């Protein structure tokens, strides 16, 4: 099975492990994980975070042929489980000084879900892309501006967290994957750049 290939100690996730648009697994509702986690599910989580780290590292991205990412969901690896990894880096200042915090968000989340959210919507100005989508897709992907999420970490500890800004957008994108929803499902069908009054456009 896919899981067996992915969790081998020496195996590094790369683009050849990422399934593409059209594969039915991307449209399923992923299965909840049970705790305590199996070794496979723990290792998968670690491999997913490793992939994100590598995708953001100039050398390793080059060695492995990686498209840069800030999030990854198990369904994109053909594993229909409610597991996501998110890694959103902070940026250097104009003087080249590293940020105080390397990441605004770094987590492997099991059974994550949105439990509440703002009435206000938001969308990235530049739209969204997807590791599984090898097409140009224009338009505002309309999401909740702010969300409260619950999730479990690999230990089974429950977390409750409010998110805004880019963190909110990233987590929503990944949670959509484990519900079988694709980013373009949330782009206006008639005018991709339509703006409903009050939409928060994030630069
Ligand atoms: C807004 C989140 C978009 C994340 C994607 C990667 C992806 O497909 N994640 O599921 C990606 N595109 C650019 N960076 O990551
Ligand atoms: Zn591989
Ligand atoms: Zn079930
Ligand atoms: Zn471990
Ligand atoms: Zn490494
Ligand atoms: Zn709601
Ligand atoms: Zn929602
Ligand atoms: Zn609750
Ligand atoms: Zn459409």
């Amino acid at each position: 099975a896919a899981i067996d290939k992915l969790v081998k100690a020496s195996h590094l996730i790369d683009m050849n492990d990422i399934i593409r648009e059209g594969n039915p697994t991307l449209r399923k509702v992923a299965e909840e994980v049970t705790f305590p986690l199996s070794e496979k599910e723990e290792i998968l989580g670690e491999k997913m975070m490793q992939f994100l780290k590598h995708s953001q590292d100039p050398i390793m991205a080059e060695k492995l042929g990686l498209r840069g990412g800030v999030g990854l969901a198990a369904p994109q690896l053909d594993i229909s489980k409610r597991i996501i990894a998110v890694l959103v880096p902070n940026v250097e200042d104009a003087q080249g000084n590293p940020p105080k915090e390397a990441y605004s968000l770094q987590e492997v989340m099991y059974n994550p879900k949105v439990v509440s959210h703002s009435v206000q919507d938001a969308a990235l100005s530049d739209g969204e892309g997807c590791l599984s989508v090898d097409r140009e897709v224009p338009g505002y992907v309309v999401r909740h501006a702010r969300v409260t999420i619950e999730y479990f970490d690999k230990t089974g500890e429950k977390h409750r967290l409010k998110l805004k800004g880019y963190n909110s957008i990233v987590v929503q994108h990944e949670i959509d994957h484990i519900d079988g929803i694709m980013f373009y499902d949330r782009i206006n069908e008639k005018n991709p750049f339509a703006v409903k009054e009050g939409l928060l456009i994030l630069e």
